[PDB]
């Protein structure tokens, strides 16, 4: 069996939006960790692993279609240097992915690959939550005030 | 606190060698996973998770010093279509790590960042041990026969 | 067996940087306790005991080398009278120790005492963490604002 | 057996400093409860019961001496209408008791009643802790700022 | 709250006698630990941990009063090369504590800090009991013989 | 992957040593057991067994470094004929080991063989500890006396 | 009680192929584990220890006969460079041992050391068990083929 070249591209293009996100997210939590937002550190680490889940899932698909999953390339990481920054820098990829995955899902249905369509419908819903979350952190950051908010991300005492 | 910019240079350099290997190693496994080489893929898979472990390990040391860890660059991946070829390409990476890290270790103690020295030293031991293993696979392929050796990386029944 | 007189001095000099730190740290936590930063109190107590670990370890070494461990002298304690103060007053010793232990480690290797070198390499890494921590508390104190931060060190309700 | 009339008075006078404190403390916690400082509510309730312990203990003594414990009278309750107020209103009795119990303890030794002296030495130490605490809450209230501090006395969410 | 500056004088004075003994006692143990006198070193070791316990105990009382506890001074240590000599030197310290503390106890009640009196009283009881023990070692050395007595502080086989 | 032939020489040189201890010690222990010093025997036995530990771990590096583990060589055995004697025989070895190994360590280090160093850095520490032990016996042998000490190496009752 | 030097000559001499066995078998199993014949390796190794127990039962009785165990005389090792020799080698010592013991059991029963008789009988039974094994290994090697036998000696996957 072989997979359709325009899917293969859309997959291997999500594969990278994954590889890309894995690093930022990971590194972002490790930084959250070093500044001392350990509570929050842990959760950014959580989302990070979630993306390695997605990559491994996309990878699984490509090989089934008999394509060559691309681990070699990467996206351009926005790397926030404050909490706020980082959330933005993250929403950054998240939306992109959505922007990339909407028409690609229908592209799939046209191409008649129901399995890869559902792979991507799921990533969408997953990511939408990541988004609603990230952007909520913001909604809340202004309601509370960076400062105050930030102590909601440390242990007692910190680290 | 603030580390020595060359040492950091060396550390953020290893962190690349590392992500290279994670990606490379992972892909080979999922690759052997495909060909039905399931027992083996679990092993290869495990090696990747170590290289992940290493990566965060270097990442930690970086932030403690102060440096900005590079989760943005990736070395050039070598992927072998066959098992034997796959073995070569990973030796390929490790032997490089030994080269990078030997002189590197000596310099670290020299510049008096002993802790970052001990770190790399450990790495070396693992890295050697991964090599011993991989070269030993290459002989068992010879001694046993590429086919017969291959019959030993599938389960019962296969995949 | 006998130990080399320049090591013996470096050991017995770290022995005191230990005895010294044991008191400040201890007293510092007991004060953190009395003001009411009990969460934090507990952790300063933690680091304190860690140093009595180091002293007892240095002491173990000296006797092996057949030297006379010096419990009689002490260092000059910087005793902070606010949280912030204290962290500084602590980083105070921590760096010193590092400053004292870098060339002493190589001194050891020259002298060819691998065991006492490793004793001190470990203290270094330990202390570097204490440092990264202490100085992080600072990084965070300014990001959060003494006040806010400080309630991150009490129980609910306080004491 | 009969007890010495000047002790009896000192006992039955502490008996009331007890009955008095039981109400304020209790009522004070119940108010802390209704405003919503439940964490803190619970602890004021704690000290309250501690005083009913003391009353019952004083009472035990008087009957042994064959006196008539006086449950009929009461002291004048300072009833705080803010957290701060209350702490003051409490330290209010606490010091009094100390002020009353120092010379009374020696009065006892003169009178040669070692048992009732020790009853009161204990109350002293108990109360000194209550004091150091209360007054610490203050020390901390200014360091933190009423507001901030106060949320250190609620549950998540409040009540 | 604020204690009586002379009493505090007395307390911060005991806290010195204490750190002296901790350091002295600990070192003797690790000292008997070396000579192979292992069973005995555990005992001596334990005595040190009590003196630590005492120290924090005095430290606590200090802060409650208000005084600044002296973790900066240390008395003059006497270290015996032999077991018997080692015994003398620790009697040396305790008998001093009895001298310091007797008159001290009387003054405390006098000045009407009964609680700090009770404290020292306790200390005395322990301090006497440590003395009883140490003098009794000195006789068993006599009765039994310094060698034979020494055979009773090693395990089986020795260290 | 091959290892530096000088190192492999030093590695092999420790190997024949360790094999000499495995044999020296083991016999001693048994002799000790046949003497009635069963308590002592056990201990010595645990030292020969741990000797064997190093032998294997040295064999490990050797094989990995691709040289040839020497199991034909075997230094000269001096087999003690008094308890005291055996002690002195075995200190003999532990010093030759320390005498060959302290210099031999830096060679490894300089010749960029980090792991081989750490290997021996550890054998060293053990040797120092076993040396310490053995001289601590002999000091104890003199303080107690031969009859006295020996008796601590018998079970009660003997054998 | 003293021993018959005819036997004491035998016993001590059996100790020799004994100690020589230990060494040969041990190194082999390390070579085998090292080549990747880990399943095979485990068994070889077990024989190594199975041999140390023979050295011990020998070393016990030698001492029981007021004899004098020899731990200096290592017999001439044969060292296989492939599984086929290794078997052959091992099978060599095992046979030598058989031809030296056959008579021995007669010299013993004659000169009247029955106990040593039954010791050496037992050693023999084992020696045959390991010979019956070493030759089946040689057959299965012919019957199945070398590559093929070799593949039942790796785990799955190979080490
Ligand atoms: C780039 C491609 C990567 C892929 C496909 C990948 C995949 C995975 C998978 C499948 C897991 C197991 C899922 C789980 O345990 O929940 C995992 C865990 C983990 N990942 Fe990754 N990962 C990647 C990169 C990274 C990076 C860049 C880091 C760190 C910077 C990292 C660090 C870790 C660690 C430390 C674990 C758990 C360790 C363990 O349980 O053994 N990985 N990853
Ligand atoms: C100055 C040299 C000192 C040394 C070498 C030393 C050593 C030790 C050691 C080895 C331990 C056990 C480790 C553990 O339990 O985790 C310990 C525990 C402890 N230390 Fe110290 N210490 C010293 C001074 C002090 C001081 C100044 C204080 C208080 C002001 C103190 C208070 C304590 C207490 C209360 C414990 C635990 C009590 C127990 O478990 O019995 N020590 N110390
Ligand atoms: C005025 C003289 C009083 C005395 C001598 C007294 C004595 C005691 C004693 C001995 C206890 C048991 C100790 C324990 O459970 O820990 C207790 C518990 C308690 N007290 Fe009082 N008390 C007094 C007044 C009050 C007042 C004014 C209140 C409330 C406004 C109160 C409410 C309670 C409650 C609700 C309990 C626990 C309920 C239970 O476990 O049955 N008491 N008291
Ligand atoms: C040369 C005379 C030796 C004697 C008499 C001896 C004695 C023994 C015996 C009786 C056992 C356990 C037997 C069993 O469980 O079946 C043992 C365990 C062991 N043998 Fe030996 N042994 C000798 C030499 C060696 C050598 C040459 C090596 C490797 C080079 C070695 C490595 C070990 C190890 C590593 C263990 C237990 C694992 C550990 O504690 O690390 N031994 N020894
Ligand atoms: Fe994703
Ligand atoms: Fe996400
Ligand atoms: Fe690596
Ligand atoms: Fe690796
Ligand atoms: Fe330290
Ligand atoms: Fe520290
Ligand atoms: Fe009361
Ligand atoms: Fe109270
Ligand atoms: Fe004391
Ligand atoms: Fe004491
Ligand atoms: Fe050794
Ligand atoms: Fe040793
Ligand atoms: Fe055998
Ligand atoms: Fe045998």
């Amino acid at each position: 069996m072989q997979g359709d070249p325009d899917v293969l591209r859309l997959l291997n293009e999500q594969l990278t939006s994954e590889l890309t996100a894995i690093n930022q997210y990971f590194l972002h939590s490790k930084m959250q960790d070093n500044w001392g937002f350990t509570e929050l550190a842990a959760h950014t680490r959580a989302e990070s692993f979630d993306e390695m889940r997605h990559a491994e899932e996309i990878t699984d698909r490509i090989l089934l279609l008999d394509g060559l999953p691309n681990y070699q390339r990467i996206g351009s990481l926005r790397i926030g240097q404050t909490l706020r920054e980082q959330f933005e820098a993250d929403l950054a990829i998240e939306y992109d992915v959505l922007n990339r995955l909407k028409p690609g899902i229908v592209m799939c249905r046209e191409k008649q690959d129901t399995t890869s369509a559902v792979l991507l419908e799921k990533i969408v819903a997953d990511e939408e939550e990541h988004i609603d979350y990230l952007e909520t952190q913001l909604e809340l950051m202004d309601k509370l005030g960076e400062e105050l908010y930030s102590a909601q991300c440390v242990s007692r005492p910190p680290t």
